[PDB]
């Protein structure tokens, strides 16, 4: 039972890709329709590396079972102390507290880099994610109704926020 | 008259925008925009077929308005975020209201479902205006911005276009 | 500026009544239609006294500007460590932090009496109350839709909860 | 057969109820009910015109069900909370489902808007049953109950009767 949270590396990308694409195909966790390609994912990784944005993976028994990152919330200079994060856990690996460990690590990194405000965009249907965020003292800041459309129904996006100060 | 913006409008638009940058929390930016960035913005919007409207009176552009993507993921397809800016010397004339009205007309015509405004929590006139046009307060993100040495709260207001 | 939070007394009831009835007439803060009578309010007070349930008032310059209490959440013996509270502030006295001071006092009393769980039933429209409760680390536990009917529209009741442990 | 309960049913009902008190988290009560309290409950429900249904088979009451007030304030007028109890020896027979079906029929006929179930978070069969009848999980209150030396979570499930 060799389990560890570490920064992601290039050799992780394929695993990461699979996880992400599963989420695209089966859930509203990603407001995307088409599976991402490996080149798109590699460009994403290189861009995160250039921007000094973290990517963490949860790895167990040689397998990447989850990943997490943060970056810009809205693209305007005065949002500089605000970041938005995302967390994805393999569907075969749920119930193991992997999301919780990833979020914990994200928060420690966010505090160490001096950000003020951490934002989660969570689909209103994502009950486990909402519960997890409430556990870490995120406050529900609002809900934008009918902002998304997927699987033939309208989607509501809830914003949760943590004051890192 | 409210008409679509043309390249010849750009300088005036820039001025309005930069005033808002320098003096208000209406734009979460610190440094003035340059005319080159504005021109690039214009051409990009022409390319994306996003509308830009100006309010013109006595040959002078007194306000402008536009809408575009709210968040950049494909499933946000039917959601747009709008922006309105009115010349500081042209307040009180109902310009922002006429622009918002025009934006809403354009948004319905193009088949969008949801129109979103990010309004600074202190912009009470804008809030009152959007309430008047039946926008609902969707929420408020606190301390999301930082300008003029203080923390800024962003209120989200939404209109269902259906 | 003589301001104080104290336990309520009989001589407070008239003031309390007015506040309550204002809330009945103008808001969804009380799922009641008809104004309460002074005898009903006195019976309420006597009952709270018999049950050792607290009633606090915020008093300033000789005037009761707010009141607050807690009691049973659901009537079955196994809910004994759970209480539900309510807070009412005079409409002429809003924005003074009176609700916040009352809630603070309620929480200290709840902890001192060994309860585990404090519950707020808040109308989904009551934004100030929701914000106040989030401030004191209540978690939104759920929302019952169309449970109430008042002023010709359907009402949603949100539950917020604080773990007192 | 599912019929309205009669006084002669009460003893059987009591047994069922008390079993649930003694062995499960289905009733947030510690001590067995007495037949006097049950009779008072029955007469009170007759008075309030609240329905009580029993599932009867081979002359034996194998389950019962009822609904009544959810919260005690006038504006909760169109909301009811229901309860279903099935004999422990009569599980697997679809009794709870037939009772719920009957309750829903009765609730619509009487013009209620919202039907509410308080279900212990560990009662997975009840949850699955209510999901089957299109109840929505409205929320969960954690640590609201205490029984058998542990903390209990109450899930609320709701059906819009319109």
């Amino acid at each position: 039972s060799n389990a560890m949270i570490r920064c992601a590396k290039k050799e992780d990308l394929n695993a990461i890709l699979a996880i992400y694409n599963d989420a695209i195909i089966n859930t509203t966790a990603v407001y995307t329709y088409k599976p991402q390609t490996i080149d798109e994912r590699i460009a994403w990784f290189e861009t995160k590396q250039r921007n000094h944005e973290p990517i963490f993976v949860f790895e167990e028994n040689g397998s990447v079972l989850g990943f997490a990152t943060f970056g810009s919330f809205r693209p305007w200079p005065a949002y500089q102390y605000t970041i938005e994060h995302s967390i994805y856990v393999d569907a075969s690996a749920r119930g193991k507290g992997i999301a919780s460990q990833l979020l914990q690590r994200l928060i420690v990194e966010a505090k160490a880099k001096g950000y003020r405000t951490l934002v989660a965009g969570i689909d209103a249907s994502n009950e486990a994610s909402i519960k997890l965020h409430q556990k870490f003292n995120f406050k529900h800041a609002g809900t934008l109704t009918n902002v998304g459309y997927k699987f033939d129904y309208w989607l509501d996006l809830a914003f949760y926020e943590l004051d890192l100060k």
